[PDB]
C-alpha cells in the first residue's frame, strides 16, 4: 500500500537521477497515502518487446490497499504514462499498467499484516 | 493483453536470437490476440532455486484482458513448457507459470485504461 | 505453490550462498508442502526506495496453491521478516510481502495445470 514497480527496457544511464524521488511524492499526492508507506521499484536494461519491437517500453504494476477503481485507473495512467514519456522518454501506447486492489490480509508488513 | 515474463536462472548468452519474437509470434496465435498487443519479457542469470536444486528453472507469467481458463491455461502450458524446454533446455517440472485473467479497468495503457 | 520471490536493494555479495536453501526448508516447514515443489528467488542490487528512503528494504511475495489466509500470513510475515532481518540485515518495516493464493487450475508446470 503502494508498490510502484516499472520494468523496461531503457538503460540504467538514462534513468534520471531523482527519479525514485518523484515517482514516490507523485504516488503520494495521487493516491493520497503517506510517502512513508509508499514502496517504489525501477528495473532498467531489461530484455523485453512490445508488439514484436524492441523500441523503448515498460510494464509496470501498482498495487494498493482500496484507492483502485474505474476512475482512479484513468488517472494514476494519465499520470504515469505521463511521466515515463517524459522521464525515460517512453511512448505511452507503449506502456501496461497492471493495477492490483490488495487486501488487507494478504499484505505483509513488520511481523504481521494490515488485516 | 497479453503479458508474458520469463525468469530463469539461465544465462543470458543460452537465450537464441529470435527467442522474443518466437514467443510474441507463438502466443499471439495461442491467445487470438494481434500480436500488437503482446508484450515479452525475459529475465536470464536469475539467482533461482525449484525444489532446493539450483537445476536449470523457470518462473513465469502470463497476464491476459481474457483468453485465460482452465482449458486455456492447460494448452498455454504445453505450448510454452514445450518451448522452454526445446529453445531454453529447462526441463518442464522445473517450470511455474502463474496465469491472470485481468479486467479491463485495472490495466492501464496510453495514460488510460481499457475497457 | 509455493513460490517466494524477494527483491531487495541490498547488494549481491551481502546474500549468503545457502540463502535460498534455508528459505527452502523454512517455507517448506511453514507451509506443510515438501520441499521439492518449493520454488525461490531472490533478486539483490535492485534499485527500489521505500517510505522514499534508499536504505536497505525488500518487496517480497509468495504464491501458494491453498495455504494462504488471514493467520497463516500473520505468521508468515514473522517468519519471513525473521529470516531477512537475520540474514540481510534489512529492517522489518522495511519489508513489505503479497501474499496470492493461487487456483489450480491457474497454475501451470511440466505441460499442463495443477486442475
Amino acid at each position: 500500500m503502494p508498490m510502484f514497480i516499472v520494468n523496461t527496457n531503457v538503460p540504467r544511464a538514462s534513468v534520471p537521477d531523482g527519479f525514485l524521488s518523484e515517482l514516490t511524492q507523485q504516488l503520494a499526492q495521487a493516491t493520497g497515502k503517506p510517502p512513508q508507506y509508499i514502496a517504489v521499484h525501477v528495473v532498467p536494461d531489461q530484455l523485453m518487446a512490445f508488439g514484436g519491437s524492441s523500441e523503448p517500453c515498460a510494464l509496470c504494476s501498482l498495487h494498493s490497499i482500496g484507492k483502485i477503481g474505474g476512475a482512479q485507473n484513468r488517472s494514476y495512467s494519465k499520470l504515469l504514462c505521463g511521466l515515463l514519456a517524459e522521464r525515460l522518454r517512453i511512448s505511452p501506447d507503449r506502456v501496461y499498467i497492471n493495477y492490483y486492489d490488495m487486501n488487507a490480509a494478504n499484505v505483509g508488513w513488520n511481523n504481521s499484516t494490515f488485516a
